[PDB]
């Protein structure tokens, strides 16, 4: 095993990006899109021995000046003692905290940045070094809180963020190496050469002429005071290209409506304030709108929802931290019924709707609830615009904006015309008639989506309308009106009938054939056995339902891959509505445990 005071370093293949930690047995093995070797180094503090395991030595301890070189802090070290002030003062006595830049850092620096640093030693490097540094020990320990530090240049403010990943942000620079203990002080290496933050977010707004369209927008909304008080967000500012990628006839819509324009913005502001280099991998976060945005990144470059739209990265303000974004990102709180499906899992559904001239409830302004089937159900095709999947396609639009988590026990919906759809909610599913909720509510502006798994089939007549009405049960419709029970499948009620094919008696053997015929006391129990005590739908099994039927003893019904199973015994075609039940077509007769 490895010797002592040995520190594990996550090292990305093929890149000089380290992640350096206390030697944790816990492990990402992907860092933004890129593999990572798991290297080992010595802990801050301690050296190797030859011939000796590990870093069993310690570090003698060191002015701060001299805590530079050991940490590998060359070129800070470097324009410290170009200062000739500085460096007299990380030697002398004293208790300090230098938050020193790497190498690599300097080198990133623009040319203009640099030379006006360089130049005025005594003035410009001065004082930035002075920034990064604080007059007493601060420890990871007090780092981890997040608090914000007071610098040794005009007491000017530093800003230490903690993430639950572990990585801390210094000024949005990530904290290479920490806690590096000296005679005077103790040395920090950190990822970028950090500056004094001066303005908020509403202030750098008003400044930067990339967001002209955005502030016109925040001016609108009010939202002027709540970019200005202090806090801690992350916004991700959408560019005058942002907007302009954005249609007219929407973007004039979105910008007249308050509603629809805090909407837009709100989905554009994060609660907590989150640094580039925080980001290691997929991270789900909820915006002031509620919509959960997925913030990830592809190596360098910062991705929402897998998109790499993030232009800028870090850009500091008093109350939090502004990101450019190169796309709108638009809530469908503000999108019209057609704005939000027209691209999504149910684009199919919404160019039938379109086709069969009923496109207008999708664009206007009209509070309806859309029962969308997703594109997977049209994978062999879709149906021809006919007077039947005209008026299919009209009884999937549901009057009033509704929300499927609110949807109760008996529930009726109302269609645009007259058709009363009714609601059979389960334990783990959610259904209106056959088809069911598939995903999450797509709430818009003035209408919802409700994403289905199926072509909704409506009622028409009742089990006994639905038997006579079709050939193969005519040998059931026969045995029904010898039991006595042609009534009782007429009669309003909440049945799941298995309907057995003319087929399933046929292929009951010869003794079995004549003895079902015979006896009419045990021919009803049969039949009653065929039949449930409430509505169950394909969609509302999930996995085994021990369905009571009018014989008394249960039914095992179960679904596996999409296939209904009575008894262990598959249906040929289920969810067949009716006004007073569910019909299922089974292939075979069914017998009960019990009598």
């Amino acid at each position: 095993q490895h010797g002592p005071n040995v520190c594990a370093v996550q090292k990305v293949i093929g890149t000089n990006r380290k992640y350096f930690t206390n030697c944790k047995q816990w492990y990402q093995r992907k860092i933004c899109g890129k593999s990572t070797v798991i290297s080992y180094e010595c802990c801050p503090g301690y050296e190797k021995v030859p011939g000796e395991k590990g870093c069993p030595a310690a570090l003698p301890l060191s002015n701060l000046y001299e805590t530079l070189g050991v940490v590998g802090s060359t070129t800070t070290q470097l324009y410290t003692d170009r200062t000739e002030k500085l460096r007299p003062e990380m030697e002398g006595p004293g208790s300090f905290t230098i938050f020193a830049p790497s190498n690599e850092a300097w080198a990133s620096l623009p040319a203009e940045v640099l030379d006006s640093l360089v130049s005025n030693v005594n003035i410009e490097l001065l004082n930035a070094l002075r920034y990064h540094m604080v007059g007493r020990r601060v420890l990871t320990d007090e780092l981890k809180h997040g608090m914000t530090l007071t610098s040794m240049y005009q007491n000017s403010n530093i800003q230490i963020h903690h993430y639950p990943n572990g990585i801390v942000t210094v000024n949005c620079a990530r904290l290479l190496k920490a806690d590096h203990h000296a005679t005077n002080g103790v040395v920090h290496l950190i990822d970028k050469v950090i500056s004094t933050i001066t303005n908020n977010i509403q202030q750098i707004i008003e400044i930067e002429d990339t967001f002209e369209t955005l502030r016109a927008a925040v001016a609108a909304s009010g939202l002027n005071t709540m970019l200005e008080g202090n806090g801690q967000y992350t916004l991700l500012a959408p560019t005058n290209e942002a907007f302009e990628k954005i249609p007219s006839e929407t973007l004039n819509r979105i910008l007249g409506d308050p509603e629809a324009l805090r909407d837009l913005l709100n989905n554009h502001i994060l609660k907590s304030a989150m640094c580039a280099e925080a980001i290691v991998a997929g991270l789900s976060v909820e915006t002031l709108e509620g919509t959960t945005l997925e913030v990830g990144c592809s190596g360098d470059m910062l991705t929402i929802n897998g998109k790499a739209i993030i232009s800028n990265k870090d850009i500091l303000a008093t109350n939090g931290v502004i990101h450019y974004i190169d796309e709108l990102l638009i809530p469908d709180s503000a999108k019209t019924l057609f704005e939000l499906a027209a691209e999504s899992d149910v684009s199919t559904a919404i160019d039938l709707f379109r086709q069969a001239g009923l496109g207008n409830h999708l664009s206007g302004s009209e509070r309806l609830t859309l029962l969308a089937p997703l594109n997977s159900v049209f994978k062999d095709g879709t149906p021809p615009i006919d007077a039947h999947t005209r008026n299919l396609l009209r009884n999937h639009i549901i009057k009033d904006q509704l929300a499927s988590k609110y949807l109760y026990h008996g529930q009726t919906l109302e269609t645009l015309g007259g058709k009363k759809l009714r609601v059979f909610v389960y334990r783990n599913s959610l259904c209106i008639e056959n088809s069911c909720i598939a995903a999450h509510d797509k709430r818009g502006r003035y209408g919802t989506l409700f994403t289905m798994d199926r072509v909704l089939t409506p009622p028409m007549g009742t089990v006994m309308d639905v038997l006579k009405g079709d050939n193969r049960f005519s040998m059931l419709v026969a045995a029904i009106q010898s039991a006595g029970l042609t009534e009782t499948l007429n009669r309003e009620g909440v049945y799941t009938v298995f309907a057995p094919t003319n087929e399933a008696f046929r292929a009951l053997p010869p003794r079995e054939r004549s003895r079902l015929l015979g006896d009419a006391k045990e021919l009803a129990n049969i039949l009653k056995y065929h039949i449930g005590d409430e509505i169950l739908v394909s969609g509302g099994i999930g996995a085994l339902v021990r369905l009571k039927s009018l014989q008394g003893d249960k039914l095992e019904v179960s679904l596996k891959n999409n296939v209904v199973s009575v008894n262990k015994e598959p249906v040929a075609e289920p969810d067949i509505m009716a006004t007073n039940g569910v019909v299922h077509v089974i292939t075979n007769v069914l017998q009960p445990p019990a009598n």
